RNA sequence: UACCUGGUUGAUCCUGCCAGUAGCAUAUGCUUGUCUCAAAGAUUAAGCCAUGCAUGUCUAAGUACGCACGGCCGGUACAGUG
């Protein structure tokens, strides 16, 4: 299950400022970039063996 | 530029040093218009030190929920600057 729909967002409201919400960047989140990095590492291993 | 000169005697020839002579380094005195370089708290005390400064550092690429700013949509995980 994804965790992006449970990140605690803090509401921001300041005197004279438009209100908004803030969420942190989720660490150790498996993302396509992470899998691509893992696959590139595996491909480098393949290339070295060959 | 491989150079000497005065001084021992009544006079002479010597040994011989003293004193002259030129540079170079520090100091000092007097004087000083232009211009280019340029040493400089070593010598005595590696003595003692008020104060300020002399060592900091971020890229697309470690960690950004500081509205501290801030949007080409804001249920956006993380826009961006930081």
């Amino acid at each position: 299950d994804d965790v992006r729909q449970y990140v605690v967002r803090k509401p921001l409201n300041k005197e004279g400022k438009k209100p908004r919400t803030k969420a942190p960047k989720i660490q150790r989140l498996v993302t396509p970039r992470v899998l691509q990095h893992k696959r590139r590492r595996i491909a480098l291993k393949k290339q070295r063996t060959k």
